[PDB]
């Protein structure tokens, strides 16, 4: 594990506070509970002690208790991810209304160990608080979290890495990384929402209020699920799946805990073939989006499993999923969307533009299973994908603004959907993409990459479905630019965890989310926002996959302003690898890229000029930076 040095993954899931952040009150030896083999704090009478894990972390605290004076003492736990809801009397949220309560232990019935329940784990917090409610002493031997995260994994024995001149960049990647792993869970830990339907935005809890919490759900089958965010929610949510599953991919292959995440969404697929909004407990919401979303997981788990088992397993559920969604499509040769439920934008109706390309993405990805399994292609699906490109280029693009409508009805040009047509290839051109590219940046604020879709929201969601398509438009600068502005925010911002990444905010650098009122509530811990992962290791370093756990690949860095990368994560097949250095002129004067062996790929180098060798004695020489067909193996540049 290369630069493991960046894994901000705890290496003992039996952790001890690293530091002490604020005492109120007495407490004559709080630092005592930062080290591993030692403690005594003597709590004199009503105090407390906030802590800094130094990264958000998750777990089910322990007390041991040394001494009490009273037999009526209590100590009470807090926890919070962020810096601004630290508090003594309550924790964080996980309700729309309404901060936590502390977890309150009798520690004054008698000395010895306090463990609080599996329901009362705690799935992201970095900060947290001890508080006396009592005139009692109390002495504590011990403060402990036991890790839950990532239960079925070897924490820091990552498969993938990433290095590259810009340390901010290098961060993020290993940032994102360990936001995944932080939304991996147990499955009997899920549904941080236990009130849905009970407290609602309205609700008003306040001030001495707190509001009890627990998990409890049985989410999924298996020992590990991929969750939408740690702290809050734990459910498995179908659009999140689209940037978190390659982010996982290129960091752990943790594919394990997105199987188990795909096939608990498979197994509730109705009889119309709509695959659900959300998994079990969550309410029966129409999306006609997240339904894709989930037909993108079957197709994104095929390309970086290589099972295809699993996929002709499923295969006749996904075809009735794709039928469900071609019902949709009128004579416009454009899919009318009835269903307004997606990521949280307001104007999803219509001949939506992201919808389309999305459900064009869908049938392009379908093709390829398709022959996969039947080794073939269809023709219905292939007149419907061409029907979309025609209509929404005729219907929905306009060329001053240089985007594309939300629909035919709207002055309105939508972050998501303009992202998805570069993503999906429903351009024409790539001036087309690169001038969606341009308009999409032009409105980027100080603190990131707006969605006038969604209100003042600025959501990372769609900032890495952004970042994908200045790559995919040729512009690498743009999406490098956009990852330092946006989630250089969001990792070095003092109100964050500087180890996971938040699930949205809003143009003005608050850290209010549009749907909910209870700010505290959002998360600092989502796997939808870790997108820079994966397009990094994709499209900085150029590992591409383009058949099956890398049957196929295509090796085009785009380096942009970076000066050397060292980036690989591995598949079923074998390590996809780089190192290259690149120079004041921008040419690469060291170039080595490693491919498994049996497999075949493409490489782009951008006019690079040299000859690919092969550590068996093949030699390739470029044209234009081109090569076509060459066979697996380790390939060094020679000039
Ligand atoms: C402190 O809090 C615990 C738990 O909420 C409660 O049972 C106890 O009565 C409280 N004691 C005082 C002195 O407030
Ligand atoms: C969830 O925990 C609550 C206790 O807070 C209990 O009422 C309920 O039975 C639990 N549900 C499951 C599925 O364990
Ligand atoms: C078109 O989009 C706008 C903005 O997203 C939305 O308010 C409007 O309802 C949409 N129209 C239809 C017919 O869906
Ligand atoms: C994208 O569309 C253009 C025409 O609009 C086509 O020439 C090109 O081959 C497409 N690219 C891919 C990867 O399908
Ligand atoms: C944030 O983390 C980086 C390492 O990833 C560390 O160098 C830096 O000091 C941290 N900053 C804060 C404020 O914790």
């Amino acid at each position: 594990v290369p630069y493991n040095e960046y894994i901000l993954a705890p290496a003992s899931r039996h952790l001890v506070p690293f530091e002490v952040l604020e005492v109120n009150g007495s407490v004559t030896d709080p630092s005592s509970l930062t080290q591993s083999t030692g403690g005594n704090a003597t709590f004199n009478g009503p105090a407390s002690v906030t802590f800094d894990f130094g990264r958000n972390i998750a777990g089910i605290v322990s007390l041991d208790i040394g001494s009490s004076s009273t037999r009526d003492a209590f100590i009470g736990v807090t926890f919070t991810e962020s810096s601004l809801w630290i508090s003594s009397q309550a924790c964080d949220a996980t309700a729309d209304s309404g901060l936590d309560s502390p977890l309150w232990f009798p520690v004054g019935r008698g000395a010895g160990t306090y463990t609080a329940d599996k329901k009362h784990n705690r799935g992201a917090f970095r900060y947290m608080t001890l508080v006396t409610n009592t005139t009692a002493v109390v002495s504590v031997r011990n403060v402990q979290i036991n890790y839950t995260a990532a239960p079925s994994q070897d924490l820091r024995a990552y498969t993938g890495y990433f290095h590259s001149n810009d340390e901010l960049l290098n961060r993020v990647w290993y940032a994102g990384a360990y936001t995944n792993q932080i939304c991996t869970i147990d499955p009997s830990t899920g549904d941080a929402l236990p009130f849905l339907g009970v407290i609602s935005s309205d609700s008003n809890i306040t001030l001495p209020e707190t509001n009890p919490w627990y998990s409890n759900y049985t989410i999924s089958n298996g020992s590990s699920t991929l969750t939408d965010g740690a702290k809050r929610d734990r459910l498995i949510w179908p659009g999140d799946m689209s940037i978190a599953l390659e982010s996982v991919s290129v960091s752990t292959a943790d594919l394990y805990s997105v199987r188990t995440a795909l096939e608990t969404l498979l197994s509730q697929q109705r009889s119309d073939g709509r695959l659900p909004y959300a998994s079990e407990p969550f309410l029966d919401l129409v999306s006609y989006t997240y339904h894709l979303h989930s037909l993108i997981g079957v197709s994104y788990y095929y390309r970086h499993s290589g099972d295809r088992a699993w996929l002709s397993k499923y295969w006749g559920q996904y075809q009735k999923g794709l039928q469900w969604a071609l019902s949709s499509v009128d004579n416009t040769g454009l899919a009318n969307i009835t269903a307004s439920s997606d990521w949280l934008r307001f104007g999803m109706g219509g001949h939506n533009i992201e919808a389309n390309a999305i459900l064009y993405f869908v049938l392009n990805e379908a093709q390829e299973l398709s022959q996969a399994i039947n080794n073939h292609t269809n023709a219905n699906w292939t007149k419907i994908a061409s029907g979309i490109k025609s209509a929404t280029n005729k219907n929905l693009w306009d060329a001053n603004n240089g985007l594309y409508k939300d629909n035919e009805t709207t002055t309105l040009y939508p972050q998501d959907g303009n992202a998805w047509a570069i993503k999906a290839n429903l351009t024409l051109s790539t001036n087309q993409s690169s001038t969606i590219s341009s308009a999409l940046s032009s409105r980027w604020g100080n603190y990131g990459a707006p969605a006038p879709e969604a209100a003042d929201a600025v959501s990372p969601f769609i900032g890495g479905f952004e970042i994908q398509a200045h790559f995919l438009a040729n512009q690498p600068q743009k999406a490098l630019d956009l990852i330092r502005l946006q989630w250089g925010f969001m990792l070095d911002d003092p109100r964050m965890t500087n180890s996971t990444f938040i699930e949205g905010y809003s143009t003005d650098g608050t850290l209010h989310y549009a749907p909910y009122t209870n700010d505290a509530r959002v998360s600092h811990a989502h796997g939808w926002s870790t997108g820079p992962t994966a397009a990094l290791s994709f499209f900085v370093a150029g590992l591409h996959l383009t058949g099956s756990a890398g049957a196929t690949w295509r090796f085009a860095p785009q380096p942009g302003d970076l000066t050397s990368v060292d980036a690989g994560y591995t598949t079923a097949l074998g390590l996809f690898s780089t190192t290259f250095k690149r120079s004041e002129n921008g040419d690469y004067q060291e170039l080595t890229f490693t491919t498994p062996q049996g497999t075949t790929g493409d490489v782009d180098l951008a006019g690079a000029e040299g000859t690919l060798v092969s550590a068996d004695g093949e030699r390739v020489f470029l044209v234009k930076g081109t090569a076509t067909g060459i066979t697996g193996g380790s390939w060094n540049l020679e000039v």
